[PDB]
């Protein structure tokens, strides 16, 4: 079973995908950016855009029955890799006791001209 | 059990690795790229070179016992994300009723300078 | 069951991640660089970096109760796809009869301001 994921407390996904999709214990979660869940952009800090990325993250996780605590694998995509060093103070303030699998790349650009984004392979509670 | 899987309506694989691979009931498929099955580049529009890597994917997926409605997550690699919008009318068009969860980045360069690369993992039917 | 990877034959994970995490009988390994296991770059060829990428993913993977024949997908990050000839030598030779799916992208910058960055997804023995 192929079970799509939608909650009201992260940015709405477009026509064409879905927030999360959930296959067999495992849950894909979309890339998310930094925006509010009213579809806005965030303007500040990295950190302040990477404490978004996270909220979306977690937000989604919870409607597909999981959670930070849940997660396989995570993958950031940056921007900037100037930034990595602060998005990585952030990091490591969710991720204090589990520690998933990750991998990080530079990348040239980004959906909407962001600064990050930020996928995750979890499994269900 | 890791079953490698060959179709000959994509673009052959090289020696080191295989259009797709099977592992209990997911099917991982390379990324594919805007070539034909006879292995010469599509050229023109973004359109046209995403409606090939559709159609590779497919066939791929067909191949391994499982289709586009059975996709779980889709990651689409642009060398320019100007062509993002141009894109995204071609993938609405084929996940018009199923939505996978997706991830979008603007890359540096992709194999044979092609313009776009597109990943799936999906379920077997 | 979600179980984290730590072996002292490949370069130590940051106190946020681990080297793999295990989940249900699939093995997700963190983006290995041309580190070695004592974590000083490895400088040198593409050849030679290559080489230590494809030691320290083994490595991880022999601790995780897999092998480089038990991978489902690799996915290559590099810094610059003029590498991709001389990376291609060296992958075909590990990769001898075990094909995996792969998919291949040049990135913008890679962590350390290293030239490649490889993550793989396993099974279990």
């Amino acid at each position: 079973t192929l079970t799509p994921v939608s909650t009201k407390l992260a940015p709405p996904a477009a026509a064409s995908y879905s927030q999360a999709m959930k296959a067999n214990n495992f849950v894909y979660v979309s890339g998310q950016i930094p925006y509010t869940p009213d579809n806005k952009p965030v303007q500040g800090s990295i950190s302040e855009k990477a404490e978004q990325v996270f909220q979306n993250v977690k937000n989604i996780l919870a409607e597909s029955n999981s959670s930070l605590d849940n997660i396989v694998k995570v993958n950031v995509f940056l921007a900037d890799m100037k930034n990595f060093a602060e998005f990585n103070s952030v990091y490591a303030k969710h991720f204090h006791t589990h520690k998933p699998a990750r991998s990080c790349v530079g990348v040239a650009s980004l959906p909407l001209n962001v600064d990050l984004e930020m996928e995750v392979i979890a499994v269900e509670k």
